[PDB]
């Protein structure tokens, strides 16, 4: 049962699938699995969907484990999909938001790479497509959308840990969202976790031009970072990509908002460099229970209240 499942341990790719299995079977009223495509190697993609009901409901997309070796981010949707179901019906705003908005959330967005990760490279960034011409193998995920895409901020080589793909949408793991999103049509929000540096991030990454929603983007990231402090008192930077990190191109936050979806941000998780990507499971259940605040304060903005 999905009471019995340790959240407080990593897992591997077939126990979380496993406890997706068990998620559905155990609630029903709230949630399916969806197979949104497959990966490079054939393992297919999944969504866990929250919904009470209606049609084409507004929604709120939140991808986890893009970048394979970022495994707090795995950690997190798990204990995410979890937290969904005890707190409908329990938390008076959790519940407005989905009596009123659906929640799709995909917890592995690169399995190949995820798998890769624990059979021979734990820091394993990209997926696992193959490029004839190339010994190296793999495209970077977060730079293989169309937003900005091939320019500064990426790169054209192969072999490169950042290397963009030969042309958008490349990836099956990538074309798998882009058609899902775009069919749906009714997205407000789109979330992308990553780690590590412990910042929120909003549009764009690609360019220094201010998104027209700047300043209502930056009030939403101060109350969300403000939240998720709350907690434990971890402290978060938050702005646009390319003024907060460095200029990235064909990322997945740029695309969703060029798209109309305005609750566009990027969570960049613990820690800030001391285990990095290598974070202790003892920091798991934490972690999860601080950016589930900031999150929720995200969706409280985009039900409007
Ligand atoms: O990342
Ligand atoms: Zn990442
Ligand atoms: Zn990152």
């Amino acid at each position: 049962s999905t009471n019995t499942f340790n959240y407080a341990t990593y897992h591997t790719l077939d126990e979380i699938y496993d406890f997706m299995d068990l998620l559905v079977a155990e609630h029903p009223q709230l949630v399916s699995k969806l197979q949104i495509g497959r990966s490079y190697e054939g393992r297919p993609i999944y969504v866990l969907k929250f919904s009470t009901g209606g049609s084409n409901r507004p929604a709120i997309w939140i991808d986890l484990g893009i970048h394979s070796r970022e495994w707090i981010t795995q950690a997190t949707g798990v204990w995410f999909a979890k937290k969904f179901t005890e707190d409908y019906g329990q938390d008076p705003s959790f519940t407005a938001i989905l009596d009123s908005m659906d929640i799709f959330l995909e917890i592995v967005t690169n399995p190949d790479g995820f798998a890769f990760t624990h059979s021979q490279n734990r820091l394993w960034r990209k997926t696992r497509s193959v490029t004839s011409s190339s010994l190296c193998v793999g495209v970077d995920a977060n730079r293989n959308w169309d937003a900005g895409f091939g320019k500064a901020g990426a790169s054209s080589s192969p072999c490169s840990e950042t290397y963009h793909g030969k042309y958008a949408n490349s990836e099956v793991e990538v074309k798998s969202i882009v058609d899902f999103v775009k069919d749906h049509g009714n997205f407000k929000a789109f979330l992308s976790i990553h780690s590590y540096s412990q910042l929120l991030l909003y549009p764009y990454g690609y360019t220094t031009q201010s998104i027209p929603d700047k300043t209502e983007l930056n009030q939403v990231a101060k109350s969300a970072v403000a939240a998720l402090k709350s907690l434990y008192g971890t402290s978060y930077k938050y702005g646009s990509i390319i003024t907060t990190i460095y200029q990235a191109s064909g990322g997945s936050i740029d695309w969703s908002y060029n798209q109309g979806i305005k609750y566009s941000f990027t969570f960049e998780l613990r820690d800030t460099g001391r285990y990095g990507f290598l974070l202790p499971a003892s920091q798991i259940i934490p972690t999860a229970q601080e950016t589930w605040l900031g999150v929720l304060t995200i969706m409280e903005h985009t039900v409007n209240n």
